[PDB]
């Protein structure tokens, strides 16, 4: 045989099929086995009995399946298979089409008042269901978007980018004032610069 | 002949390079050494791509940027030990596959446009645009949806405009323009790519009330 390396860009339009590779091997017809092409999900991938162009059905979803495993038959005209079934593996290439989301809705967590500037309150965190090995795109930069309420200062707590741990921002904190925090958390793919979810984290304050 | 399959390669790639891409190989017999040429090879931005000598494996060396080259022309040459090419340089075409990695922008920072006071609901006022990097022939990374984010003053209501989504055709959605209370509007509208769903941007658009 000779078998290259394929791929194909999850979330392709147009029309379908799309040609992919031309499998090469006495008339002879070509077949594909797998899953993805005669078992589940059937007849994604298809080959053309005469040509050998293995061709894409219709779009992919990277998500579902990043990478298929198919196999190429050769069988003459009178017959008899005149190869081994040949191993092909099909890599769903990466689009940024899944925003970050947080685990919980609500995250909770609780502060001693008198907590120098600097002090660990708690940890907020997000999954992003795109390709984090090769891309990017599932890449989370995570950031307050606003706290409630503004007193005594607007900016009380400050979010860590890469782990998700809230802290003490600035001087003020008082039980007796405002007992609790709702600040608005933000996570953001491209590290930071992508796609992003919103979530809530509440803060109570202790003596 | 020589045995080439077509190449691709995403864009914004991570990782350890270099990168395996495909091994290149020729019939021919005694020792081969391969060699590659083009733009992205040898020539400017020289070394994007290399050839193992011995092995024929074809490898990129760094992440790739489509809006710089979507699409590299390079040959590969086999030379015996004793100086010989053994067969004719066959091309190997590379494609760069698409990231969204662009986000929108308008044409302008401000648009202005202009209505007449008892212009009907449903009337033609402006038109705001954006442009997109991105591949919008083989991806969804440029399909540009328009939307107004905020009207000020919100008055007599809020809803006096809307836009075509597909078109950046600002209209008049509901009556109450009077000039005499409200003389202006500042909009901000959006363009979102992946059809709405994707990166954004903002700009203004600015409507003089006429009578
Ligand atoms: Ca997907
Ligand atoms: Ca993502
Ligand atoms: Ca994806
Ligand atoms: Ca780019
Ligand atoms: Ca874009
Ligand atoms: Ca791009």
């Amino acid at each position: 045989w000779v078998i290259p390396p394929i791929s194909c860009p999850e979330n392709e339009k147009g029309e379908f099929p799309k040609n992919l590779v031309q499998i090469k091997s006495t008339k002879v017809f070509y077949s594909i086995t797998g899953q993805g092409a005669d078992k589940p999900p059937v007849g994604v991938f298809i080959i053309e009995r005469e040509t050998g162009w293995l061709k894409v059905t219709q779009p992919l979803d990277r998500e579902a399946i990043a990478k298929y495993i198919l196999y190429s038959h050769a069988v003459s005209s009178n017959g008899e298979a005149v190869a081994d079934p040949m191993e092909i593996v099909i890599t769903v290439t990466d689009q940024n089409d899944n925003r970050p989301e947080f685990t919980q809705e609500v995250f909770e967590g609780s502060v001693a008042e008198g907590a120098v500037p600097g002090t660990s309150v708690m940890k907020v965190s997000a999954t992003d269901a795109d390709d984090d090995v090769n891309t990017y795109n599932a890449a989370i930069a995570y950031t307050i978007v606003s706290q409630d309420p503004e007193l005594p200062h607007k900016n009380m707590f400050t979010v860590n980018r890469d782990t998700g741990v809230i802290s003490v921002l600035t001087s003020g904190l008082d039980r007796e004032s405002y007992p609790t925090y709702t600040l608005v958390v933000q996570a953001a793919d491209l590290q930071g610069e992508g796609l992003s979810t919103t979530a809530k984290a509440v803060i109570t304050v202790k003596d």
